């Protein structure tokens, strides 16, 4: 009703959990951002017909997206904003919280809609990530680990890859990362512009 479906978080972070610098992400990875795009927009061939995915983001991340690239295409965009100062858009929603956002979609994309909702992704930032991390429906984290201690001023709020969260969060086999993303993806380290990174999938039991 409020939330029927599971939520998925997607992030690119350093080994120190740094995610941004100056209202921007501190690196330029074309193949990396390409991955974000195919994950956040992939719906099965048959479900391909009606279905669109949803990306939920906090106000600042909204602003941090290149003007040329937003709203993020082929996805339903929703910005979480308490203030709701300006909630502009030609078909893009606003919502007071994560729960409010879930209910607006269920309401907007019910049976009286052509286009049905497939998967829901939280794309950040840190404040929205903190809220998702405490949501009873978030069970999966699509993370990109960047093996470089790049200077950041914003951090991922929970050390899910640390020993203290190891009985809760588990890293999945690559084979099931590829099955969930539905495309094959590069295994192990990837080098692009001097940075080494890797794709991972973590899951927790609800
Ligand atoms: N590396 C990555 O994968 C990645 C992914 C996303 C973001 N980032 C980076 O992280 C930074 C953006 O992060 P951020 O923490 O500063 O901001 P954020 O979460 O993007 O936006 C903060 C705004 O979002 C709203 N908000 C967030 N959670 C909310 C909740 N539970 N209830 C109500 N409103 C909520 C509030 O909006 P109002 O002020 O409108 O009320 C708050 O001011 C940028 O540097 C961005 O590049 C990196
Ligand atoms: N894995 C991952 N990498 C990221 O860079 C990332 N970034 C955010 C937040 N910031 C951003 C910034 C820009 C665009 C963006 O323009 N994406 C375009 C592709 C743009 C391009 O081809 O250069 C899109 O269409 O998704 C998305 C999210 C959230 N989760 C992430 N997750």
């Amino acid at each position: 009703m409020n939330q029927q479906k599971s939520l998925t978080l997607i992030v690119a972070l350093t080994t120190s959990y740094g995610i941004g610098r100056s209202n921007s992400l501190p690196w330029k990875l074309k193949k990396e951002i390409s991955y974000f795009k195919r994950v956040t927009s992939f719906v099965p061939t048959f479900d391909s017909f009606e279905s669109m995915n949803v990306v939920l983001m906090g106000r600042k991340t909204w602003e941090s997206i290149p003007l040329q690239f937003r709203p993020l295409k082929g996805r339903i965009n929703v910005v979480i904003t308490r203030n709701e100062s300006l909630d502009l858009g030609n078909g893009i929603h606003s919502a007071k919280s994560l729960d409010h956002a879930l209910e607006l979609l269920y309401r907007t994309y019910g049976s009286e809609s052509s286009v049905q909702i497939n998967r829901i992704f939280v794309i950040g930032g840190a404040q929205l990530y903190k809220a998702a991390m405490d949501h009873p429906k978030l069970d999966r984290i699509m993370a990109t680990i960047i093996y470089k201690d790049i200077h950041c001023d914003v951090f991922f709020p929970l050390k899910f890859r640390d020993k203290e969260w190891s009985s809760v969060w588990k890293k999945e086999k690559h084979s099931d990362l590829e099955s969930w993303v539905g495309t094959k993806v590069p295994h192990g380290k990837i080098n692009e512009d001097g940075f080494d990174y890797e794709f991972e999938m973590w899951t927790r039991d609800l």
